[PDB]
């Protein structure tokens, strides 16, 4: 029924050349410049509206359009072409729709700009799609697809900047908000756009755009600009059908019949269970410090010398991931409230909790999201107390809205898992999260509801059992990560809580317990074995497979090959491109259980999770004492891995750390408690079975 989706891979398609087929545009060497302005909005927005908070996030982002260039280290590649590759294709991992590439002439240096930058950098993100008249949300976001998409064009362009400022040459970003330079004029230079009765118009974003611009002294490789009358060739049979693997002509108005917030992925045909398909026994489940989440224990001594040292940097050791810090850091002082609030009369109406969760689903999806879901904050999904002051945290929020973000398939397919670019595609994630949920709970409060959001850099909810209960995935072998249908495990998720009443989506069951209990490729792939090649245990009132956190702790904190790891999302047979037959493989391993083993099985032996050589677009960079250099100790590019035979799951001994094993509540990080390994390995020996722990429910039942 769904029919949107490729039928051409993109395997061999490197990442430069984006999702469009550019490439096969009419263009010319040089166009004569003329007048022209940004597309805009048709309508205006009210008070109502999300203005005001998009805004307020595109003049955040505003403050890193310029910054401190770091010291020319040996590294940076020299040939302008490749330096063009990789830029470009850094602007398309940050989802920038449509990116190009011109030199930048006297009459555009004579403003504020730089007089050493010699290349723009120019891309375009289109305008989000907006609900339709008469549904749910259509005033909170009816006018702001400009300052909307300014506000993401302000955020890529002040990541990209600082970047190539970390590779040691002085860039600036621009966008409508703050441009020292014309940028429609830069648009058609670079080859993105041309004019229409004074107005950019870009072949293949027919909903609108706006632009943002790198300018810098970083030589690049120009492009051509469009031709300037007639047809460009978007409509020719290769670019219909998207045979080299590019987004299909018909896609965009496929799409537009499914409601907004119905999503893009058909979630509305996996079954829901009204309790999901693991055990959860609520009055079980202890509230645990965050001063046990494993990061803070590494921060605060927990687990040696080496962890403690390592703990800030080692997902900032590349360029790009340095690039997005200041946005991320700072974005943590605008999270929201958590005290009661009272409602303002803003919003519309907001008597009914089934089309208040369709506005809420319908707002993150226009922001970004990539999947939506809503369920009730239960107060064990609260920490029991914050590692900073140790204070008690209260449950003061009666609602989590869940967002899922894909990691992003593509680049993932070049990676190691545990190479330099891991840890920039988990923070490209918790940036973008962040960004989405910041501008969703400023919303709640402009309602007069209080909203907070829960980011990386600070959260006081688990997202776990939040993902779980808000039927975005199932409990899988990988442990401490739930698994979509369609994204797999490649995916980071935000949280922001509130009080506006909404329906709660209920728990999904797509068949995964049956489909993890016959797999261990993530098992085998995992470079500190950690994760567990056995059955479900109890831990802390729910039934999961427990992961040896120290042991991924200390992997990802302190390995030296690259940037933190993943790995385990990557090899996943779920992780899959979003192509006819990964979708069918998937609905495949969903409604045909007799077909599990066999997908298991050819998904090694047509070793996929292989290493695709044409997807590695990123330089091999770690920064060391400010510096951009060559890895010091080289670089993993780990290949599918041998089996561990048929006894590993009955050998391998796993620690684990429920609250017993944790700092209690109150505890800070100024106190220092060694990790007990002896005592989390007899524990992980005794926890109970799921079969034990039903037989003794039954019992008081
Ligand atoms: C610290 C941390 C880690 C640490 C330490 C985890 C720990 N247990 O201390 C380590 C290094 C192990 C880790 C690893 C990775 N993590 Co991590 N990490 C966190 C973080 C920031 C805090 C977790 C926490 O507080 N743990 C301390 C206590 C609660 O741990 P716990 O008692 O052992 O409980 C864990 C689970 O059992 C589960 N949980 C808790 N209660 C309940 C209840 C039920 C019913 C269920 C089903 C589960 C569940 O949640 C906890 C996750 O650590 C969260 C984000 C967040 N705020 O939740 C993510 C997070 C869990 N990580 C995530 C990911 C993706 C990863 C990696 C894949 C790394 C990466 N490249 O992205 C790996 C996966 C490791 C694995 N095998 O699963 C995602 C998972 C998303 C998803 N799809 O489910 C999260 C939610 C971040 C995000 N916003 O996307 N991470
Ligand atoms: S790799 Fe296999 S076992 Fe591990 S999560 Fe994916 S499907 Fe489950
Ligand atoms: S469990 Fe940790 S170390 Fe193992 S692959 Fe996953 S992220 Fe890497
Ligand atoms: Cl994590
Ligand atoms: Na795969």
């Amino acid at each position: 029924a769904q029919i949107s989706m490729r039928l051409y891979s993109n395997r061999d398609r490197p990442n430069h050349l984006g999702p469009l087929a550019l490439e096969r545009l009419a263009r010319v060497d040089d166009v004569v410049a003329q007048p022209a302005r940004q597309p805009e909005d048709g309508f205006a927005a009210s008070e109502d509206s999300l203005l005001g908070d998009v805004e307020e996030y595109a003049r955040l982002f505003t403050r890193f359009l310029d910054g401190p260039v770091a010291p020319l280290g040996d590294a940076i590649p020299d040939d302008p072409a490749r330096r063009a590759e990789n830029l470009k294709a850094s602007a398309y991992f940050l989802d920038a729709s449509m990116v190009g590439i011109c030199r930048l002439d006297p009459d555009d240096r004579a403003g504020d700009c730089d007089p050493s930058h010699t290349h723009a950098l120019v891309f375009a993100v289109q305008f989000g799609r907006e609900p339709e008249a008469g549904e749910a949300g259509a005033e909170w976001i009816r006018g702001t697809n400009a300052a909307r998409t300014d506000m993401r064009c302000a955020e890529i362009a002040a990541i990209l900047s600082g970047y190539v400022r970390w590779m040691g040459f002085p860039a600036r970003g621009h966008f409508s908000g703050d441009a020292q330079v014309d940028l429609a004029r830069l648009a058609v230079r670079a080859g993105l756009a041309r004019v229409v009765d004074g107005v950019l118009v870009a072949p293949f974003l027919r909903r609108g755009f706006r632009l943002g611009v790198v300018t810098t002294g970083y030589a690049l490789a120009a492009d051509r600009p469009l031709a300037p009358e007639g047809d460009l060739g978007e409509t020719a049979p290769e670019v219909m059908l998207g045979i080299d693997g590019t987004r299909p002509g018909w896609e965009d108005a496929e799409e537009e019949k499914r409601p907004l917030h119905m999503g893009r992925y058909p979630m509305e045909t996996i079954r829901r269970v009204d309790e999901p398909t693991t055990l959860v026994v609520r009055q079980e489940i202890q509230r645990v410090a965050k001063r046990g989440d494993f990061f803070k224990r590494a921060e605060a001594g927990d687990l040696g010398e080496k962890a403690k040292q390592e703990k800030k940097r080692f997902p900032m050791k590349h360029p790009l991931a340095l690039g997005m810090q200041p946005l991320i850091q700072n974005m943590v002082p605008l999270q929201g409230t958590r005290e009661k609030l009272a409602p303002t009369g803003k919003g519309g109406d907001l008597s009914d909790p089934g089309r208040n969760a369709e506005a809420i689903k319908a707002l993150g999806y226009y922001l970004g999201a990539d999947f939506v879901g809503i369920c009730r904050a239960e107060p064990w999904m609260y920490y029991a107390s914050d590692e900073v002051e140790g204070k008690p945290i209260e449950a003061y929020h009666d609602y989590a809205v869940v967002m899922l973000i894909d990691q992003g398939y593509e680049t993932m397919e070049g990676a190691s898992g545990d190479d330099w670019i891991s840890a920039s595609q988990s923070m490209r994630a918790y940036m973008r999260g962040a960004e989405i949920a910041g501008v969703m709970a400023a919303h709640c409060r402009r309602m007069g509801y209080s909203a907070r959001s829960h980011s990386n850099a600070h959260s006081e909810v688990i997202h776990n059992p939040a993902i779980l209960m808000a039927g975005l995935g199932e409990v899988s072998r990988i442990g401490d990560t739930l698994l979509n249908p369609f994204i797999g495990p490649r995916s980071k998720s935000i949280v922001f809580t509130t009080d506006l009443p909404m329906s709660v989506d209920r728990p999904i069951d797509f068949g995964l317990q049956d489909f993890c209990n016959q797999c261990r490729k993530c098992a085998r792939e995992c470079p500190c074995n950690a994760i567990s090649f056995g059955d479900k245990v109890m831990f802390n009132g729910y039934e999961i497979w427990k992961a040896d956190v120290e042991k991924c702790t200390k992997y990802r904190v302190t390995q030296m090959k690259g940037s933190a790891c993943g790995r385990c999302m990557k090899m996943c047979p779920w992780n899959r491109e979003d192509t006819v037959e990964g979708r069918r493989l998937a609905e495949l391993s969903i409604k045909v259980p007799e077909a599990r083993a066999a997908i298991i099985a050819m998904d090694d032996a047509l070793q996929n999770g292989k290493r695709n050589l044409i997807k590695r677009w990123w330089f091999d960079l770690e920064v060391i004492d400010g510096v951009a250099g060559a890895p010091r100790m080289g670089t993993n590019e780990r290949d599918l891995s041998p089996d561990r035979g048929d006894k590993i799951g009955a050998n391998q001994k796993l620690a684990m750390y429920p609250p017993r094993l944790q700092p209690p509540p109150g505890t800070t990080l100024d106190a220092v408690l060694p990790v007990d390994r002896s005592g989390g390995l007899a524990e992980y020996a005794a926890a109970e079975t799921p079969a034990a722990a039903r037989a003794r429910l039954k019992s008081s039942a």
